[PDB]
């Protein structure tokens, strides 16, 4: 429940690192500030559902850094809880009711997403999401679908647009992204 907020300074490698993806799509942006979140309790958690997920899907590279805009007024809610079952910025649309993850920035950069705010900063975390082993989402979604019908025990990890070519993401549980930085911008 409890955490720290550590701003990058421009100059050290883990924030030229986050800032090089986010301006593959948004260099347009100006880049305010960049700061990691420090929340043990929830990355102990998602820590836990990592190694669970590594342990049952073989060679599977089960974790993806995406991105996820919100309003200035969930950060407070996202840095404590994650992306939690009464995280305001969770959405039903095409893929499925869940959190939703862009593989590129400037797809969260788009204002409904990251709404600017009365100074006209605008918020986007970069996030390490277990994407683990996806298939195409549907509308009908709360949980992702099961894999087999003839052991429908073990569903899939997350679901997306695109299974070959994906742009988002939609994560369904809780410990399942952790919001590790958090990037405030302008246009
Ligand atoms: N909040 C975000 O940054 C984000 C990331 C990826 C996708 C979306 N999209 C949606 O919330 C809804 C529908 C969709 O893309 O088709 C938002």
């Amino acid at each position: 429940q409890n955490f720290c907020v550590v701003e990058l300074l421009p100059s050290d490698p883990e924030y030229n690192t986050v800032a090089s993806k986010f301006n593959q799509t948004c260099s347009h942006f100006r880049i305010e500030k960049i700061e990691r979140i420090q929340n043990p309790d929830l990355w102990n958690s998602y820590q836990a559902k990592k190694k669970t997920m590594d342990a049952k899907n073989g060679q599977t590279m089960n974790e993806k850094q995406l991105f996820h805009g919100t309003d200035a007024g969930s950060v407070p809610h996202v840095n404590r809880n994650g992306f939690n079952r009464s995280y305001a910025g969770k959405n039903a649309v095409a893929y499925g009711k869940g959190t939703y993850f862009a593989v590129n920035a400037n797809y969260s950069a788009n204002d409904t997403y990251s709404r600017p705010d009365a100074n006209g900063r605008k918020h986007v975390y970069y996030v390490r999401v277990l994407t683990g082993i996806y298939t195409h989402g549907n509308h009908s979604l709360i949980v992702p679908p099961s894999k087999n019908p003839q052991n429908p025990t073990d569903l899939y990890d997350t679901v997306t647009d695109n299974v070959h070519h994906p742009s988002l993401f939609v994560a369904f549980y809780d410990y399942q992204a952790y919001p590790e930085y958090l990037i405030t911008f302008r246009k």
